[PDB]
């Protein structure tokens, strides 16, 4: 299925670069001017003006014990206040360099399935100046009571990040044990003395191994176009898995590069006088579910952290048998 900004918009991550859309229209948030250095009290507008290389277009959300639910411009190092330093109705947001404070707050939140910007501990939403659903460039964001559809802003990460590793969380780490049960043709020896026969199977469709990262909204960013991670596939023992998908994947496909099991068999089995024999062969296969946190680096070192749900299908052991038919 498409990329649904509405129904997909992930949550952002604080500390990460993100480029802010307004849904609706599909203007991002720039800074009034479009400086990398925006004055004090400039505002906040919608424009349909993008460019990825340009900073002044970056917005981090930060939450730490000095600034608890906030917003700062990237390029700027600058806050997004209320212009005169409190939310209330029709407050344009402006960027400033001064910290955030309580009646500051704004942070992106879930309402009945869509994101928008909220000032916390309230009911003001962000609205262009004048509601419309599709606001002209250069229209100011402001604080108003209440939120609709329109308002929905979508969070699009604007920084590339290092996926270092994923801990399973074996509390909910569930492993069903289900065994695939593969028969050759029957081979009948009709001479009159032992016949050493060439038996094989090809199980390459029956035995695909594969590992899923798994969103409810969306992985909401980006890692470049594969990454390695271990996963332990069966019991403890780590497997290497690469995964390869996009920001907007809600699953992100893995593949399993070393099998620890045969998928071609080749078998010589001496069948006597009148006898009908079979190859079975009996591959155990792991399907495992679990809760996982990811951790990534940013390019400068600094730790953070997604939830995922961490699926996979792995075929660990392996019996071969000759059968009598
Ligand atoms: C070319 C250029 O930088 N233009 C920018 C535009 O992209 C947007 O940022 C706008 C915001 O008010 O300010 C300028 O017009
Ligand atoms: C010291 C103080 O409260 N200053 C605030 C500043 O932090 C910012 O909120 C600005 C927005 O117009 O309003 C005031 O100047
Ligand atoms: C009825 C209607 O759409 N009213 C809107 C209001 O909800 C808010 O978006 C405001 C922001 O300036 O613009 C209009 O007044
Ligand atoms: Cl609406």
């Amino acid at each position: 299925s498409t990329f649904e900004p509405a129904t997909d918009s992930p949550l952002p991550v604080p500390g990460v670069q993100y480029f802010l859309q307004h849904v609706q229209s599909g203007k991002y948030v720039h800074p009034h001017g479009g400086s990398d250095m925006p004055g004090n009290d400039t505002a906040l507008v919608l424009h349909h003006g993008f460019d990825e290389k340009r900073d002044a277009l970056r917005w981090v959300f930060v939450n730490d014990a000095e600034n608890k639910h906030q917003l700062k411009h990237y390029s700027s190092g600058k806050f997004v206040h209320p212009k005169g330093g409190k939310v209330g109705k029709e407050a344009t947001l402006v960027v400033h360099s001064s910290p955030g404070r309580p009646e500051t707050m704004i942070e992106m939140v879930q309402e009945d399935g869509r994101t928008y910007l909220r000032h916390t501990d309230s009911d003001y939403y962000v609205h262009p100046h004048g509601g419309s659903p599709n606001p002209g460039d250069n229209t100011r964001l402001v604080y108003y009571s209440g939120y609709r559809p329109s308002l929905a802003f979508l969070a699009i990460p604007a920084e590339t990040l290092f996926v270092d590793r994923i801990e399973i969380h074996q509390a909910q780490a569930l492993e069903s044990i289900n065994t695939i049960t593969s028969l050759s043709d029957e081979h009948r020896n009709d001479t009159d003395q032992p016949v050493q026969t060439s038996i094989s199977v090809a199980l390459e469709e029956s035995l695909q191994d594969s590992a899923q990262l798994s969103f409810e909204r969306c992985f909401g960013l980006k890692v470049g176009s594969e990454f390695e991670v271990g996963l332990p596939l069966v019991g403890k023992t780590k497997v290497s898995v690469q995964f390869s998908g996009s920001w907007k994947s809600s699953t992100i496909k893995g593949e399993v590069r070393t099998s620890a099991v045969k998928v071609q068999i080749n078998e010589h089995v001496t069948i006597p006088p009148g006898k009908c024999v079979q190859i079975r062969i009996d591959t155990r296969r792991c399907t495992k579910t679990a809760p996982a946190t990811m951790y990534l680096r940013t390019a400068s070192g600094i730790e953070v952290q997604r939830e995922t749900t961490v699926t996979s299908t792995y075929h660990y052991d392996q019996e071969v048998h000759v059968v009598p038919v």
